[PDB]
């Protein structure tokens, strides 16, 4: 994959611009899935100017006369198999161009060579044809495209009405034309020779290859699109899409004249995310806005409220943000309206984008940098884009604008501020009334009874509400979610329970809402929905909150300011009502809001307030959706704000759902109440009820910001109404009828059930007195109502069983377990088969089976050292495997002990904060598990409370003692699937023997990703259930993120099968598997391996008391405390017994089924039948979609060979060859080689080899040194141990020294480059990610997230993008230059100095955990000096040398950045 | 000639004469289906052949007829699935005795 | 074109004896050549066997091609075995008809 762009700064056309454009496209394949087929690829494209010589001649050769104007071309994909349709297609195409009365010189079959296409693709190949049009009407450049635009839509539309498939017009303008198709980019020129003609000349270029979650090639989905080309993904798409359904309700501009209606819907079916973007971007530009304005209105930069930003810009930004809600997601963009050409970034700089400027007056935009030869000699600059920036060219004036200067320009266009000043911030007005006193008007006798209506409890009040009020933070907890899944529940659960928060896995990264809160946002606006098409100050006239969240005080504040303008709808219904009560209720509300809005109303207030003994409340969630949708469905939502008052609301989740299913504003009124009551028994102590709410509110605000970040979304306006949930349990019909689009893969209950349950709980609370809520056993087993998997009896019996070693006791446990009411989906399945039973002896053996079992990754830290190694011993004893876990593994452990026991773990993880990740760690295993996610907390990343960060722990992890370890939610080197792809490459490079796994978490859509993972060379894929365990994690994720494995595991099984990849990868699953049958059923759904954690913990003794986060483990399982660790009685022997039983119980089952082995039953879903009905009312689920087979009946067999999906060599292949002496004799060596952007992970293999023979540190620095001219591609020197040194004279791309491990890497411009070392980029992003040792020197600037997570590498570099030194925990980080926003966020431990010539660092640095001072003590001043010296010595850097020359005056200019938590720890204090 | 069959790339449409621009689209006539390098086929030979019927046994059961001139009675079952029964017999008979050389029956 | 790594490997540093040259010069050469995967030549006069291992720094003083010349200087079962190539020296262009000299001092 890649996007790129090239432009002649002067405006004047040239052939090189195209030849370069090709040139690029020939250097991106190293980033894609190569087929063994040699031909097949996902899509490539080049968007250049229609070449009028070339075309005109053509018209001449047929013997017409060339017009004076520009001649248009339509580039069109016609149906290729039904001639009947091609015609219809061409009549339509002609008719439409005809009624604008332009002129047709006529069709031209494009030459192409289909030999380089694969069949898959030739299959879906359309018939590519050009049609040539002339501007007989003598209109203007601008009018021609305008008209053509209305024409293309007209066609587009008619073909649709005709119901014609496969028709598609890539381009149709007289300025630009697009040559895209499904073929390898390196072969664009081959599939389309026109491109090789010298008449193809152009002032600009835009190329783009693409990847996918598929095996299927659609042609129209290859880019570049008509104005756009996008690298990344736009996670905020459904959000955007539904907004346009309303934005459109009002869009009207005069340029389209009477055409608008043909103009809508601007977004047709079947578009890829980027495709939809181009769609919007286009209309906007067709109506007048420049390119750069549009990048902004749609992919605006973050308005951090800071000095970093001039005030013009801020105005503008604020303007946009008020018109259009962003289109978020990682995004490198290459854009152009007719005149300008733009390179742009998303608001988080999520994708690479280097660029070079030449003496010849060209700018070449890129994704990597070595992408197209240019002589250093003619380089005038070497830049990049950072979050939010753009760079551009105005081709009419042949002027280049860098970000500042370009943004300057746009600020210039209008009185942004004067206009912005037109908004009413009703904030202060609202805060005022709060301080004036958050009221409360119910008597406990009430609170209690309503509360009972929504089935609330003490656990609810104590466990969850309280901490919010107190700490202003939400409840953290531990252990998995073992309760039933709500539909199956026995006990009133509220709608919000069935909506699961979505989150993101490999497609895009989730953000850090702590360390990166400045880019996020919760602004809310009522009435800012008018004409995205307009550009007038009247667009700022709207009210603005700063949180959709309102305390009963603030709420009324607002509701008053509104007034005649608001309308209140009664979200409630009679109980005397009848079977259809709630239905008609839902109609009613729907209608009433209609009338209101029509009637003139501008704000709606939906509410349960009139709930009483005679009226049940309509589930706020359902009521909000029913309303918002119908509002959209009638083009009305654009006229109001929709505000909800809810008695049932209480936690963060409930807000999130409400908001994103419509809600503008929410007020949890009966909870502020419940807060008060608590407060008048002084449960909060001294603290005023007002400060009370304040906190509550922050907890819910950060609440949301988080839930959002789980699918990288930075901003509530795009999130709102986007329906980002997945419904488990409610009926298809329903979810469709009333909420935005969401999946509900098995219908579930419907209104009639909902009604019945709502009312039942109701009687509970108005049928008689209520002094206390029940206790509740949702977050914990009480011997009360809610059941759980793990309950006391069950735990005892199991313990009894593995301790006394009786299989009979085991069997009694599992029976205890299997005889209950259904609690989980698998519980609803029976296993029946058609074979007679077989004798048990005959089945496969335990030895055999237990080997398919593994003990999941549970970190050293989360668990006691004793527990951890216990597990490693058990697994190795039975020839199985265990998983180190998120947090290091002690290397002493790399040998078997006198007793023969083996503490080393067989599968090592690799997770966001790269904990103990070392060349030697990565090499002490058979398998690497890339942890993208756990079912306990999908969107997010580990926690390890500070008081667990023992010293041993801290030593392991290179973290700082007793300081907390919260991990970055996303991996920093996996922002998109190609990214995954490359990590897997490095992984397979540093360790030639291991298989690589990807931990993913079930959720709908996993299937597809699963595929991409497969194309990315992963060997195993593991789908984790929503219910798995965690040692520490917020409770909403434990109860609301994730989906059951029975759904995700089949989806992966299916989809992978459906694309013929299912044999390329092995499948594993975990999530609550405690029993023989749980394991058989998982096999039949497709699994080959099963993970067993918690139950293995319980055998080691866990009693499931849930204080894993607390460091108070009654039993030594999950606690670092010494005394407490002495109460541990786990034993290998115990765990081994657990597995032994499990397998035997598996064999017992297979025999009954007639199979003599597990393999004979994988995928065999025909052996499972869904029985269970388990409720009073006819409310059933559809378990089909899970049981279905893709290619039922006999399967063909693809031979799979034993081993791992192998990978292509790199430079290391030769380097190693050339190093015989090294390994053979010990010699020292110096090698030289060139290097291209296309060579990845250079050295890594070397390193693996060296680490293996001499170990990370048995070689003295520089022992083997390899100079490289040119460009290093991603992962340069990744995991290099000491002894290796790489000099890259030239430059590099992302991830230099990723996981650096005591090796050394240096990078400087070519002796001959005339560039000013420090005023130019030289290495990409996420450099030194997670390093632990070694040095890195860089004559130049580095890009975003430099030194992220560095845990002990020393570096020197002349500058650095934003988010630098983030989450750093060790090492020294010098920095000869300016530094990006948010520097040092979360930087708990190492040190960075920072030459700052403008005393600006103050404006950029992230205070929170760090401080800066000028050097005072002189050993710190000396430390710096020596590095800088080294730097120079290695890099021959002038600018550096000079700082050395004036040390005296200069030292004065730096700034010591030192972590708070390091102040008292530091041998030599930092101060005098 | 072979080197050029189907090669429409060798024909361009100039259609000119004296009138108003009212032109035809001769493209649909000229387009290639799978343009660009062709596979090479060897000379396919003979005729699309077809399945035997009962006649392939009657003839076998009839050696004496064709070899010695004998007169024969053959018995067989027949199904709606067997077509043109007798026609190949006829061909053989016609060729060796002509349509009228053998006495009826 | 082919790479330097590749090409430089076709280069070698001739045999110049320990004696004719300083010990420092001699081993310098052996180190250079082994560093770039090429070959050096011991020369007419022995090679010290200590030199038969790479040193703490990774440098390798041992020479890859050992000579064998008239006065068999250091010619030993172990010398002959510490290499990839044996060079029978029948003659040098400086003095074809003749054979080395090493002044007594
Ligand atoms: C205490 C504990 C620690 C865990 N630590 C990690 C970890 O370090 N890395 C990880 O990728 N998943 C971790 N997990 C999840 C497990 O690896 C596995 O996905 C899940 O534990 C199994 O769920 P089950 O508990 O119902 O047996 C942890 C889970 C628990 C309960
Ligand atoms: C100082 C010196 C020492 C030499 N010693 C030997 C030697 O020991 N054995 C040998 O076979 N040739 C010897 N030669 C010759 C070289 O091995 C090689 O044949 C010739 O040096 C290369 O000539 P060129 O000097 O113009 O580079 C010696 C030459 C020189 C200059
Ligand atoms: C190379 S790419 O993975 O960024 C593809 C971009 C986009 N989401 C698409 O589906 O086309
Ligand atoms: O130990 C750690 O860093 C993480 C452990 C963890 O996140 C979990 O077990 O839920
Ligand atoms: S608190 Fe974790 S619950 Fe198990 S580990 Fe101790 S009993």
């Amino acid at each position: 994959c890649g996007v790129g762009f090239i432009a002649a700064i002067d405006g004047k056309p040239r052939r090189s611009v195209v030849e370069k454009g090709i040139e690029a496209l020939k250097a991106v394949w190293h980033r894609g899935a190569v087929d063994a087929d040699g031909k097949t690829g996902d899509g490539a494209g080049i968007h250049v100017a229609v070449p009028q010589k070339f075309f005109k001649d053509h018209v001449k050769v047929i013997g017409h006369r060339a017009p004076d104007n520009k001649l248009a071309v339509g580039q069109v994909f016609l149906p290729r198999i039904s001639l009947d349709a091609q015609e219809a297609c061409r009549c339509i195409v002609e008719t439409e161009i005809l009624a604008f009365g332009y002129y047709i010189y006529g069709w031209r079959q494009v030459p192409i060579n289909v030999d380089i296409i694969g069949e898959k693709a030739n299959a879906t190949r359309p018939e590519i044809e050009q049609i040539i049009v002339g501007n007989n009407k003598g209109v203007s450049d601008e009018q021609f495209e305008l008209d053509l635009y209305i024409i293309r839509r007209r066609i587009e539309k008619a073909v649709k009405g005709e119901q014609i498939n496969d028709f598609y017009i890539c381009s149709l303008s007289a300025r630009s034309i697009i040559y895209k198709g499904m073929f390898l980019a390196e072969q664009l020129t081959t599939f389309y020779p026109d491109l090789l003609d010298e008449r193809f000349e152009s002032d600009f270029a835009i190329y783009h290859q693409r990847y996918s979650t598929n095996t299927f090639p659609t042609w129209p989905l290859a880019q570049p699109f008509r104005m756009l080309a996008h690298n990344g993904e736009i996670n905020t798409v459904k959000g955007n899409v539904n907004w346009m359904k309303a934005h459109e309700t009002r869009m009207e501009h005069p340029a389209f004249g009477t055409h608008m209606q043909d103009l809508k819907p601007v977004i047709g079916v079947g578009l890829s995310d980027s495709g939809s973007l181009d769609t919007v971007f286009e209309v906007m530009v067709r109506a007048g806005r420049t390119a750069p304005m549009v990048k902004m209105m749609l992919v605006p930069q973050a308005l951090t409220s800071s000095q970093t930003t001039p005030d013009n810009h801020k105005a503008l930004i604020q303007y946009c943000n008020s018109v259009m809600e962003p289109w978020d997601g990682p995004a490198a963009l290459a854009m152009t309206d007719g005149r300008w050409v733009v390179g742009g970034m998303d608001r988080n700089g999520l994708r690479p984008m280097r660029y070079t400027i030449t003496t010849d007056g060209l700018i070449i935009g890129g994704s990597e940098t070595g992408m197209v030869k240019i002589d250093e000699t003619q380089v005038i600059e070497k830049g990049r884009l950072g979050p939010g920036e753009m760079i551009a060219v105005d081709l009419q004036s042949g002027k280049l604008y860098r970000d500042r200067e370009l943004k300057d320009h746009l600020a210039t266009l209008k009185p942004w501020d004067k206009w912005v000043q037109n908004t009413t911030h009703l904030d202060e007005l609202v805060k005022t009334a709060s301080l004036k006193g958050e009221p409360s008007d119910m008597d406990k006798a009430e609170l209690r009874r309503r509360q009972q209506a929504f089935g609330l409890t003490m656990e609810d009040m104590e466990l969850i509400l309280h901490p919010m009020v107190e700490d202003g933070k939400e409840a953290i907890g531990s252990m998995g979610d073992d309760s039933p899944i709500a539909v199956l529940s026995d006990k009133y659960r509220g709608l919000h329970h069935f909506f699961r928060q979505n989150f993101s896995q490999v497609t895009n990264p989730p953000i850090d809402s702590l360390r990166e809160r400045r880019v996020m946002s919760l602004k809310t606006r009522l009435g800012n929905l008018g004409n995205i098409l307009d550009e007038d100050e009247t667009q700022t006239r709207l009210l603005q909150l700063e949180s959709p969240v309102l305390t009963t005080a603030e709420f009324r504040a607002m509701r008053d300011y509104m007034g005649d303008t608001a309308a209140e709808i009664d979200a409630t219904f009679p109980v005397d009502g009848g079977p259809e009560a709630l239905r008609d209720a839902l109609r009613r509300i729907r209608q009433e809001t209609e009338d209101a809005v029509r009637g003139g109303a501008t704000h709606v207030i939906l509410t349960d307030e009139a709930m009483g003994p005679a009226r049940a409340a309509i589930p706020a969630i359902l009521a909000t959706g029913a309303v918002h949708t119908h509002l959209i469905r009638s083009n009305l939502r654009t006229f109001t704000s929709l505000n909800v008052r809810t008695a049932e609301g209480l936690d963060t989740h409930y807000f999130a759902v409400l908001i994103g299913v419509g809600a503008t504003t929410v007020n949890a009124y009966l909870a502020q109440e419940a807060i008060a009551e608590r407060h008048r028994r002084g449960l909060f102590g001294s603290m005023p009820l007002e400060k009370g709410m304040a906190n509550y509110k922050k907890a819910i605000d950060d609440g949301l910001l988080k839930i959002m970040s789980k699918m990288g979304i930075s901003v509530i306006s795009s999130y709102r109404g986007g329906g980002n949930f997945e419904a488990i349990g409610l009926s298809r019909a329903l979810v469709a009828e009333h909420f935005p689009a969401m999946v509900s893969r098995i219908s579930g209950i419907g209104l009639n059930g909902i009604q019945k349950k709502v009312l039942e709980q109701h009687a509970t609370a108005y049928n008689e007195e209520v002094v206390a809520l029940p206790v509740g056993g949702f977050y914990r087993f009480r011997k009360s109502g809610d059941r759980h998997g793990w309950e006391g009896g069950v735990i005892h019996t199991l313990q009894q069983a593995v301790t006394n070693d009786s299989y009979t006791t085991f069997k009694k446990y599992s029976e205890q377990v299997n005889k209950r009411p259904p609690m989980q989906l698998r519980d609803l399945l029976e296993l029946r088969s058609t074979k007679a039973p077989v004798p048990v002896d005959e089945v496969e053996s335990i030895t055999a089976i237990r080997k398919r079992f593994i003990t999941p990754g549970m970190s050293m830290g989360a668990l006691s050292p004793e527990a951890h190694g216990t597990l490693n011993v058990a697994m190795n004893r039975i020839g199985a495997k265990s998983d180190s876990g998120e947090g290091g593994e002690d290397p002493a452990r790399f040998r078997p002990d006198k007793n023969g026991d083996n503490w080393n773990s067989a599968i090592k993880q690799v997770a966001s904060g790269r904990f103990g990740v070392t060349a030697e760690y990565l090499n002490q295993c058979r398998e690497l598990e890339i942890k993208v996610a756990q079912g306990a907390k999908p969107g997010e990343g580990g926690q390890l409370p500070g008081f667990k960060v023992t010293e041993m722990i801290a030593r392991l992890r290179h973290s700082t003692p007793g300081v907390m370890l919260i991990s970055p939610p996303p991996h920093h080197d996996i922002y998109s699937i190609e990214d995954l792809a490359q990590l897997i490459y490095d992984l397979k490079q540093i360790n030639p023997d291991a298989k690589v796994t990807v931990k993913l978490v079930s959720r709908s859509g996993i299937g597809t990703i699963a595929a991409g993972v497969a194309k990315a060379n992963a060997d195993i894929i593991l789908i984790s259930g929503n219910s798995g365990g965690t040692g520490a994690s917020p409770q909403t994720s434990i109860k609301f993120a994730g989906l059951p494995w029975e759904m995700g595991l089949s989806e992966v099984h299916q989809v992978l099968t459906l694309n013929r990849l299912r044999h390329r990868v092995r499948l594993r699953t975990d999530g609550g598997l405690k029993t023989g049958r749980d394991i058989v059923i998982a096999a039949m759904l497709g699994a080959e391996e099963f993970g067993i954690g918690t139950a293995s913990l319980i055998a080691m003794g866990c009693i499931m008391v849930r204080q894993c986060h607390s460091n108070t483990c009654p039993v030594g399982v999950c606690v670092q405390d010494d005394k407490l660790r002495q109460k541990f009685v786990g034993t290998p022997e115990k765990v081994v017994n657990l597995f032994t039983f499990l397998a035997e119980e598996v064999r017992e089952i297979l025999a009954g089924l007639g199979f003599r082995s597990l393999n004979e039953v994988i995928g065999r879903t025909d052996l499972l039948h869904q029985v269970s009905r388990g409720a009073e009312h006819l409310d059933d689920l559809d378990l089909n979609p899970r049981l279905a087979q893709v290619d039922p009946g006999e399967n063909a067999r693809y031979c799979t060979l034993q081993g791992r999906n192998e990978v292509p060599d790199t430079l290391d292949a030769r380097i190693v060859a050339d190093a015989r002496p090294l390994f053979e004799e010990g010699e020292k060596m110096q090698l030289a080689y060139n290097a291209r952007n296309t060579q990845r992970a250079i050295g890594t293999r070397l390193s693996s080899m060296v680490t293996r023979k001499f170990g990370m540190f048995g070689l003295q620095p520089g022992h083997i040194t390899i100079r490289l001219r040119g460009t290093a591609g991603q992962s340069l020197g990744a995991f290099a141990v000491q002894g290796i040194k790489l000099e890259v004279m030239g430059d590099a791309n992302d991830y230099v020294g990723k996981g650096l491990s005591g090796g050394t890497i240096v990078v400087r411009p070519t002796t001959s480059s005339p560039l000013e070392t420090n005023k130019n980029t030289i290495i990409g992003n996420t450099v030194l990610y997670g390093a632990t040792a070694g040095k890195l020197f860089a004559a130049g600037q580095a890009g975003e997230r430099f030194a992220v997570r560095n845990s002990g590498a020393t570096v020197v570099v002349e500058g650095c993008g934003s988010n630098g030194c983030e989450y750093m925990t060790g090492g020294t980080a010098v920095i000869l230059g300016r530094v990006g926003d948010n520097f040092a966020a979360g930087m708990t431990g190492g040190m960075a100095y920072v030459y700052d010539l403008d005393d600006s660092l103050p404006l950029y640095i992230n205070d929170e955990s760090v401080i800066f001072q000028r050097i005072e003590v002189g050993h710190y001043e000396s430390q710096l000096k020596h590095l800088i010296e080294e730097h120079v010595t290695e890099t021959q850097s002038r600018f550096a040398a000079e700082i050395l020359n004036d040390w005296a005056r200069e030292v004065t200019k730096f700034w010591q950045v030192v972590p708070k938590e390091m102040l008292n720890r530091l041998e030599v204090p930092v101060h005098l």
